[PDB]
Parts: C-alpha cells; sequence; structure tokens
C-alpha cells in the first residue's frame, strides 16, 4: 500500500507519506532540561531533541544520531501509531559512498523509539534510495525532458549537477559550495567589524533585517559558481532547472541571467522529492 | 469557571485569581508569641506566620514549608471561603527538576489549614505549571513577538533568559545571579567597615537612605552580567524584554545601554504572570 | 460612649477614663489595723489595701489578687458611682501567654467590691487587650512612623522591644532586665557593707540622697543592655523611642549616646497608653 | 596535661574530664528561695540554679546565661578546686554561625563563680570546638568507617546528618525536628481533650505511664523523618549510625526498619563526645 | 626557572610543579556553613569550596568559576607562598575553540585569592596550552613513536583520538562518550527499578559494591566505541596507547581485545601531562 519519501537535505529534513512537510536539520543531544517544551525521542540509548542544537557542517549525516531525527521525520509524514511502511530514501550524490551499510542496517527491519512519549517501534517494508537533487528529473514533464536539461540543485553547502539527455543522464557533478560559503566570505570581514555573528545565525538577521548584505555580493557568488561550472557544462545548453532552497536565495538574479533556457522550479526546494515519487511509483506500481 | 496563577518568585510570592497581588517570601515558623499581630496558618502540624522570619537563599522553596505560604497566597487571590479553583503554578526554569512529585502531590486534591482562624480546607481543580520568567512570552504582543526576542527576567538571585524566534523558543539559560550578589559584593567591604549590616536589610537602608551605594557599582554589575551573557546571545539581536523586580534596580541605566532594541516591560515584575494567563486561557478556554 | 485604658505596668498601675493617673503596684492583704487611714476594697472574700504591702517581683500579676487593685484603678479613672464602661486593657508582651482566661473571666461581666465603703458593683462593656510597651506605637506621629523605628519600653524589671517598619512590626523582644537588676547588683556589695538596705527601698534613699550611687554604674548598666540588644537590632537603625519609667532613670545619659536617631518620649512613662488610645478609638470609633 | 569535652546538647549538658556525666539543660534564674536545696552558682552578677526552671526551646543557648551552667558542667567533669584545664567544646552544626565571638570571649581566659559556696575562678588552657553530632565520626572504628556511613544524631529538637565517605565528609544537613514535634503533634489533640499537659512534662507521664501514646504514632514520626531525608541521602547507602537520646525513643522500631546497614550506637547519646575525644587527642597528642 | 602543567581533565583537575597530584573537579559555591572543614578560596567576589558541589556535565569548564579551582590546583603543585611561575595549561581538543580569550585573559598577569586564609596573589610568567589527551604523544618513547600510533584518551565524558605517524599527526577525532554514557544507559533501567541512584554516585556504589554491574555491559560499551571509531581508524594499525581514567574502567577487557598492537599506558590517566612536560621543556629549555 503505502509509500514514503524521506529526504535528508542540507539544512532541513523532509518527509512525505501520510503527511507532508519538513523541518530543521539541527540536532541537540547536548543539555536538555525542559523535556515538555521540545520535540524529543529516545531510541537504543540515544536521547535527542529535534530541530535545535549542533549541526557543524559535518559529513556522515547518515551516521551521526540522525536516526532519531530520521525516525521523527517518518513519524511526521506518518500517523502517530504507524507500524509498517514502504521506504524511499535519498542521499546527496557524493554521500552515496556510504549506501550499502545503511541499506542493510535498515532494510526490512523494525526500530523502536520513545518520541514525545508515543514510544512505539515501527517496521519498514523496504528501502530504496535515490541521489538527492537527481530525483527532480522525474518531477520534470516531457515539456522539457524531451530536450537536454540540467537538474541544478543549489543546496546550502552544495551544488549538485545532473546533465541529462532525453530519458538519460549525460554527466554529473557536485561541489560543496553554496550560500554558506557566501555567509562565511561575508563574515570574514563583517565579523571582523568587531561583531559577534556567524553564518549560522546570519540568515535570521537578514530575515529580520537587523543586518543586511549587498546584492552585488550575491552577484559575485553567482559569477563564481558560473565560472566553476563552465568546464563541465555549457549552461546555455542543457536547459537548467534550479532546485533546492539556495535557489531561493537568488531567484531574483537567476531570472536576470543571460542564459537562453532556464527556470527556477516552482517549489524548487521540494521538486526533487516530487520526482523521487514518480520513481517510487515506478517501483511499487 | 475560575482560574488562578500563583508564582513563587525570588523575594515575593504572587497570587492572581478572584484577587491580585503579592507579598514577601519571608517565612517564620520559629518563635511566635503575638498570634494576633501576624498572619498565621496551621496545616498538617506545620504552623507558620507569613512574610517574616528566615529565607536564607535556599533552594527547594517548593518543599520547605512554603505549603502554608502557598495556600495563603491562594487565599489572597481567592475569597476567604473558597473550596474549588483551577490552578496555574510556576517555578523558575532550573527548579523544574522537581516538577513531577509536586504535581502529583497536589493534583486535584483538597488541603486543609487554620489560617487566621478561617480554618478551611480547599480543593483544587487542576494544576498546570510554567517556567517562571518564560511566561512573559505570552504577555508579549505581536508588536515584538513577530520578531526574535529575549525574555530576560532579572530576579534577585537569578537571571532567567529565554531567547525566542517567532512563536517558538530558540535557546534558554539561567544563572543564579542578581541584586543579591551585588549586595554581597558591596557588603564584602562596606560591612568590613566595622558595621553590622547584611544583604538582607541593605535594600531597606538604601530605601530610607541611611546608607547609599555608588551608581557606578550598579554599572559594574550590569557590565558583569552583560559579559556573562555574551557567549549565548547577541543582545542587540533578540530584542530584550526585561522582567522581574531586579530590572527595577537598574531601569535607569538599562535605558542607557547601547543596545538597539530593548525595553523594561511596564510592571516588568508582574509581566510573566500576565503571559502565564494567556497560557491559562489557552488551556481552560 | 465611654472608653478606658488600664495598664498594669511594672511598678505602678495606670488608669485613664473619666479620670487619669496612676499609683503604686504594691499590695497588702497582710496585717491591717487602721482601715480608715488606707485605701481599701473587699470583693469575693478578698480584702486588700492599695499601694502598700508585698510585691516580690512575681509573675502572674494578672492572677494574684490584683483584681481589687485593678478595680480600684478603674474606679480611679472613673467616677465613684460607675456601673458600665468599655475596657481597653494591656499586659506586657510575654505575659500574654495568659490572655485567654482573663478575657473570658472578665468579658462583659459585672463585678462587686466594697472599696472604702462606696461598695458598688460595676459592669464592663467589653475588654480588648494590647501588649504593654507596644501601644506607644500609635502615640507616634507620622513624623517618625514614616521611617522604621523601635518602641523601647524600659520598665523596671523589663525591656520590651518592638522593632517596626512603616505601619507594621518587623520584630519583637523582651528581656526581664531593668533598674532592679542594677539595684540588686549595687546591693550585692553596698549591702555587703554591713548595711540593711534593699532594691525595694533603695530608690527612695537616692531620692532623698541618704545614699547615692555612681553615675558610671548607670553607664555600666546602659552598656550591658546595649550589648544585650545588639544581636537583634542595630540601634542606629530603627530610630528608638524610649518609654516607661526606667527611661527616666537614664535620660541624662541616653541623650549622650552615640546613636544617630533616638529620643526619650515626653511623658515616656505614659506614652504607651497614649497610643493604646489611638487603638481604642480605632475599635470604638 | 588535662583534656575536657563539654557538649551542650539539646535537653542536657554533658561533661567529661576528671569526671564524666551529664545533667538537665533546664535553667532557673527566676524565683529562688531555698538556696541550700538546689545547685547554685553566681558569676558576674548572674545568679543561676542548675537543672530546673525555663528552657523554652530557644536558640542562642550559647549566649543566654548558660555560662553559669557551662561552668557548672566543667566543675562536674573537674574537681572542686580546679584552676586550669584544656577545653574541647561542641555546638550543633547550624549554631556554629555563632562560633567566633564565643571562642575569643572565652579563649585562654579565667572566669569566676560562686557555685554552692566553693566560689573559685578557673582559667582555661585553650578552646577547640566541634559540631555536635559530627564528632561521633571519630568514635567510629574502621569496622565501618572503611565504608561510606551516615552519622545520624537524633536530638530532641533536631536531626543532624553527616554523610561521610572513607575518612571524609560527603554532605551534611540538619533539620530542627525530633521527639518534641511528636510531643507537640500528640498534644495538639491529647491536650485538646480538656487536659492540662504539655510536651515538657509529657515524657515524664509516659515514663510513669500516667498517660501513654500509641506506637504507630512513633512509626508515623519515623516515616515522616524518612520522607524528609530522602532527597539528600539514600539511607540504604551510607550505613547509618544513630546517636543522641531521641534515637533511644525509637531503637525498638529503628531495628525494625527495612534498611540494609544501620545500627543504634551503644550509648548512642554519648557517642559523639566519645569521638570528640579522638579529636581531642589528635590536637593535644 | 620553574615549570608547571595544570590539566583540567574530565572528572578531576591536575597539577604538577613544585608538587604533583590531582583532585576532584566538583565545585560548590552553593550553600556553605562550615568554612573550616572544607577547602575554600575567594577571588574577585567569587567564593568557592573545592572538590564538592555541582558539576552537571557542562561545557565551558574554562569559564564557569573554575578560576578559583584552577588557582587552587596551581597552589597544590606550588608552595603556599608562591608569586611567579611559568604556565603550561591544557584543554580538551574540541574545547580549544575557546583558547584565545583565556590566554590573553591570563597571559603574564597576577591574580588574587583568599584560599584557606593564605590569601595571596600570584603572577604567572607565561601560558602555553596543549590539547588534553594529545600531550601523551611526547610521553611516548621512540620504542613506539618510530611506528604509527594512536593516542587514545578515554576520558569519562569523552574519547579523544590522535592518530599519528612518525613524529607527526595523521588525523584527530573526539566524541563526547565514555563511562558516563554507560552509567546513564545502566541507570535508564536500574534506576527504573524504583531506586534513587544516578550516574554521579554510581561509581562509588560499585566501588563499595553496594550495587554491581555485569561485565558483558562493559563489553557492550567497548563494542559500541569500537564500532564508532571504525570509519576513521583501523585499530590494528596505529598501535593504540590508552590514556585517561576511563581506560582504567576496562583495562581488564582492553587487554582481551583481538588487536595486534596496543597497551594501557602505566599511569594511563597521568601520561598526557607526562608528555606535556617534554613539550614544556622544549619551550622553556
Ligand atoms: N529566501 C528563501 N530561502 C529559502 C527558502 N526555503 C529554503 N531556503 C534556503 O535554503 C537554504 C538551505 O539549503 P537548501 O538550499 O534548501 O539545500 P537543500 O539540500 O535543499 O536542504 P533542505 O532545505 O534541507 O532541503 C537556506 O539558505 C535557506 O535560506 C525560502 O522559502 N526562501
Ligand atoms: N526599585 C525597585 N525595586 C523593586 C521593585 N519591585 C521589586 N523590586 C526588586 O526586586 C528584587 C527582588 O527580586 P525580583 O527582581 O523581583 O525577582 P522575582 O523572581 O520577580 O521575585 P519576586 O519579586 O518575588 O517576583 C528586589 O531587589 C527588589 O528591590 C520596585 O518597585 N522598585
Ligand atoms: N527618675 C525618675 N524615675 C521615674 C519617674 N517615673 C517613673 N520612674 C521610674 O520607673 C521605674 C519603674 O518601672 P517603669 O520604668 O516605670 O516600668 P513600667 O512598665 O512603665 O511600670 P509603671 O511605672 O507602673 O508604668 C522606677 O525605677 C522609677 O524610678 C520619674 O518621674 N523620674
Ligand atoms: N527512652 C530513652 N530516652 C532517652 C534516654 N536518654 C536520653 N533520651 C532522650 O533524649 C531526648 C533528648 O534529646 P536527645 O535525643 O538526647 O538530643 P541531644 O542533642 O543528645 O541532647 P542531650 O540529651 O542533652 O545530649 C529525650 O526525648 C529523652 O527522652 C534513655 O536512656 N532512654
Ligand atoms: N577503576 C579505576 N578508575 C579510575 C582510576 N582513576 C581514574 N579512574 C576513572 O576515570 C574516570 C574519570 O574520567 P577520566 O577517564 O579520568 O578522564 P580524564 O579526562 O582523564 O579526567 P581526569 O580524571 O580529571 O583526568 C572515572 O570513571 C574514574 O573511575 C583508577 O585508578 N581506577
Amino acid at each position: 500500500m503505502k509509500i514514503t519519501v524521506v529526504d535528508l537535505g542540507n539544512i532541513n529534513v523532509k518527509y512525505v507519506g501520510e503527511n507532508k512537510g519538513r523541518f530543521s536539520s539541527k540536532i541537540t543531544n547536548d543539555y536538555q532540561s525542559y523535556e515538555e517544551g521540545f520535540q524529543r525521542v529516545e531510541y537504543n540509548g540515544i536521547k535527542t531533541y529535534i530541530g535545535v542544537g549542533e549541526l557543524s557542517r559535518e559529513f556522515n549525516k547518515a551516521d551521526r544520531d540522525y536516526m532519531a531525527q530520521l525516525l521523527y521525520s517518518l513519524a511526521k509524514a506518518n500517523t502517530a501509531d504507524t507500524k509498517e511502511i514502504n521506504l524511499t530514501l535519498l542521499l546527496p550524490i557524493i554521500q552515496m559512498k556510504n549506501k550499502t551499510r545503511l541499506i542493510e542496517t535498515l532494510k526490512g527491519e523494525n526500530f523502536k523509539f520513545k518520541f514525545n512519549g508515543i514510544d512505539r517501534e515501527i517496521k519498514i517494508n523496504d528501502l530504496m534510495v535515490l541521489p538527492e537533487g537527481y530525483a527532480s528529473y522525474y518531477s520534470l514533464d516531457i515539456e522539457n525532458k524531451k530536450g537536454d536539461v540540467c537538474i541544478l540543485d543549489l543546496g546550502s553547502r552544495t551544488i549538485n549537477i545532473c546533465v541529462l539527455e532525453n530519458a538519460k543522464i549525460v554527466k554529473t557533478n557536485t561541489i560543496k559550495l553554496g550560500s554558506f560559503d557566501f555567509y562565511s566570505k561575508i563574515k570574514s570581514l563583517e565579523n571582523a567589524k568587531g561583531e559577534d555573528y556567524i553564518e549560522e545565525d546570519i540568515q535570521r538577521l537578514i530575515d529580520n533585517g537587523l543586518i543586511k548584505v549587498d546584492s552585488k555580493q550575491y552577484i559575485e557568488f553567482l559569477s563564481d559558481i558560473l565560472n566553476a561550472v563552465k568546464p563541465y557544462v555549457n549552461l546555455k545548453t542543457y536547459n537548467t532547472i534550479f532546485t533546492g532552497g539556495t535557489s531561493l536565495m537568488l531567484k531574483e538574479y537567476i531570472e536576470k541571467l543571460p542564459l537562453n533556457k532556464f527556470k527556477v522550479h516552482p517549489n524548487a526546494l521540494t521538486s526533487n522529492v516530487d520526482g523521487a515519487m514518480e520513481a517510487s511509483k515506478k517501483v511499487w506500481n
């Protein structure tokens, strides 16, 4: 019956199933006093509280206590009393160097937890994993897949690039770059003011406008990434579909690019799962 | 029907219900001669007289004979012949490590007393507890909750800090510091004069002016607390709402701070209960 | 209509009503020959003669045949043909451990007597009792009650201490010490001369100067009492109002004290009743 | 040469030196007629008679005319013609807030008296003070000090608690509770019979059996104290050595407790001084 | 002249200088009555008592009142009248994110204190800081540094890992894991018995044997940590030198491991400072 996609993302984690949505990738298993005021889950001796704590730009998100979080995300797309579901997962392209163990450490198994006191264990019917960013391919319609295209997922730490022909990949790339390197470059001198701010809290302070950043620096980042991608791809060729949340940093300037064929996908951040679902049906149905 | 908040505070206890107000947290069950000249209550073998005696900076205010006092406070916000009320209580953030027992030692139970000869037992409809200092959150209007803020309760022994985003907490802290450590630092040398005075009676002697204290020492305390809070919070960020009575020590200098967005809440001392009441309705109504 | 205060004092008893004054607390129901030359009253089989006899420093002045005396005192403040009056009484702080019975043994009752042949019984409208020494509080004006003060009744056997804030008590104490312990300490060696004199007749012999006492011994007593009171009160704080007759032993040296704010109340001996009357009106009016 | 411990206790005072023993803590300097029939001592204008009078549950036993008594106790452990001895004293844990003055008001000084006409002044070689209740520690043998223990002095007004590891303290506590609060709770209704009896004379009437008390009320007191001590100590841990005279109220039920390791020390009342003596040697020898 | 290493450790703090040793990291500036019975120091308004109180697993040990403690530790390795010494300090690897301020808040400065009344201020000649755990490197002899090795400091909250080639680091890691997570996992169900015990007091109760723990659970913890470390290091490679006190939890099973080359360093707990001293000489000499 039931199908689910959980995408682990860069800044957020992502659930779609009986319910849809996402939430922050931040994790705390560090100090904890007010159990009742925070989302919480305990499993196999790991007690974690969801959407707050430490994130520290680390690799191995698929091994460092994300389990709880992942389970939580599945509970988000699922009901509070679920026991069996079929699983589509995703990981960024490069990180797939860790697929195997994960799969057999999860495949068709049941896992416990305490979350918020609901405290139930859930079995999974089957796991099938896709490259994060790539799955947007299937969300594409033949309106552009009939021609060569470029799935271009601007994630906050990353840019994942899938250069595709009609009904097939042509090339792939991924460079750990994105809005964080911009935040850090901006902080290299804005924090040198004598101010205590970081790339982690920066986006909030621009959201409220307590501090602001020049647009031409956004343009500098755009130019840098364009220069980086030139050797592999001719962006004018391979009509480019921008996905991920970092595309929403810059849609305003991306639309201003001199390129011939491109577009920031509506709900660009969530498009990849939208295609991962075409794939999900193609397996289960 | 009826709702009540009793906040146990640092120096005072706090009642709001059929009646509103507060009174000193001082307790005597030590010598007692003139029963008629003091507020008095006896319950379960504990005879206590209200607003005078020993306070001694002790933890466990929620276990050391405060019962009588607490009951008294409820009688203050209530009529003299009450028998059933619904209870919202509060405790400082850290002290919640003692919630559980208290709740089930009180939940939906009836308790006796002798107070001043009125000598009635009263049932409670339900208890629901909030972190003291945090509840000011709800007293906030969207005029500032729409932006990230910092509930900053300067209590006499404590500073409780709740760093909040729009409609949610971001971080929390609490350091047992306040006007008492200032009194003690001042007494470390002013009492070294060869004078018999203490942090307990000091505030009275400055109220009458029998002895006075330099303002720059208030500024030293302000600088010390600001240095203490720096690692967690950027005070310029998270527009700071000062609450509690110790904020009334220093409003005159707090307004002089170089911060961008801040304010000493009107009735800052009582704001936390004012929000605890938004919460009270959100449960009962 | 009518109000009366009878204060039982240490050495004297005290009447104010239709008439004002006081007289010695000495009692004789021991030998009696010349009925006509002494004040006399018989009631309920107790025949007593007023202002002479035995006093012997005994407690329970409110149970040992003072009745006659008390009645006499009421007759002093009253007319010789009185039948109904409203009663304010007073007892020293500690002695209130005996209030209850007295009250209901007197409340709203009529009592007979023979005094000097006038031999009438009188009803009392109501009794209301105050701590002797404390009532001086009400005789105070806002000129000093606006600040923290100390009602300090030096009675001959006692020092009663009421430490007050604005419009309320802060602490209380009472130590059975006074000019008698000075007389006894002086007699411990002056009577050791081989001389037949006692603390009872001593004050007369210094009044006529037949024997005299060094002032520095008065100062020794002052220093001793000051050392005794130190743990409870900072005399420089709580502006001290001296009351009672033993304050008139030492006014000359009390004015010489190094204290910041103090005063021997004019008519210090009678001030306590002067305030007991503010209280009397506050009940009856 | 000579060593002495005088322990001031709750109900009794305690002397060990050239002689050993104890006697009641009751004091009278109030009326006195038959000098010859009572133990008596006069010093510095204070005339007192030993083991009878007023006790009134008051703090400051180390300032309120105990001097005479204390001297008497030293005379008890000493000969009738002593002039120089070395002093170990003790006070309850909390009361040590008064150490300093006492020490320098006594240290290496000579003090007079009249006692019973022996009327000699005695010098003291040195004072060294220990927490009453704690000194039982040293009376312990390595048979249990090798393991963590709990010196548990049940004094009549108090329970003093010293939680110790091997050769060191771990925690301490003291709550003014004991057999008096039981007497008062029992009197709250047994005296409400319409009977004239008090906690002061109660123990005698149960000693002669003129009135008796249910054992289950002893058990109620035991349960109350056990509930009180739970937050600090796990009684099963820290093998508990009961000391003081109130432990002799209940040894019969203490032995019935479900605890794993505990014992009422033989001569439990006097054990603390027995250890204070190990300490005494460790100073003098 | 003089050199000192103070290592702040996980459970203890560590001093070597004119004197050597360590003591508990526990801190109390909370209630304090018996000043004389506890180690004590006051500096800049902070009064602290050493080796007892609150520890609460908190970060920022290098900012939360450890100053006093740190000073105390220096006094431990130093004489009681020291005024100038050269400083080598250490902090855990991760915590170095706080180096800078500490250094310049201490570098070449003089600091006061009251400790136990010795109450002297001491200057420091220079500070130089090393990663705790890493310094064991220098304590190594060429007998194993000639080959690739792994400094493996099992601290109670932590495992610090320094993977080294000949005369140089190859990689580093640190995971906040250790005997505490074992205590907490054991308490998750052993305290669920209905028993009042915690990870803080657990080790004592196993030291005295009042409660005991299965060895296979130690083996479970060992297996968990080994699984955790696999991605970074091949333990068979990089001959592993176990250091810290948590290595002394398990030496008995560590020796049983199937590894080819490893050893629990003699005085494993103190080895890191032993190498920090090779470094100390390499600076000063
Ligand atoms: N301006 C704007 N930025 C957004 C929005 N949603 C997400 N983002 C940005 O997305 C960035 C986070 O990384 P992403 O670009 O989303 O990369 P990702 O792999 O999709 O990571 P996930 O968000 O977890 O799916 C942050 O810089 C966000 O500010 C949005 O609605 N508006
Ligand atoms: N100057 C001034 N200080 C006040 C006033 N009201 C309360 N305070 C101060 O408040 C301090 C007591 O602790 P609080 O700051 O009130 O902390 P709290 O947790 O709110 O404790 P509670 O007063 O019981 O609610 C004392 O130092 C008081 O002087 C006021 O109206 N004026
Ligand atoms: N020198 C002097 N002493 C007075 C005078 N009036 C009363 N006394 C003293 O008062 C002492 C008696 O005890 P009080 O001090 O009056 O104590 P009290 O509780 O007020 O007792 P009462 O006199 O009955 O009201 C005696 O030592 C008197 O000498 C006075 O006018 N001059
Ligand atoms: N049943 C019984 N009770 C005793 C005995 N000796 C002392 N007590 C009790 O001890 C209580 C008095 O207080 P304690 O428990 O002795 O406390 P303390 O601090 O040791 O006071 P001291 O007796 O002066 O040393 C009273 O309730 C006595 O009844 C005894 O031999 N038998
Ligand atoms: N069994 C045993 N354990 C020890 C010994 N010494 C220290 N420990 C353990 O060490 C642990 C505390 O943390 P450590 O492993 O020492 O970590 P650390 O960073 O070295 O902290 P410090 O002890 O302060 O140096 C506790 O679990 C102790 O039981 C010992 O001699 N025997």
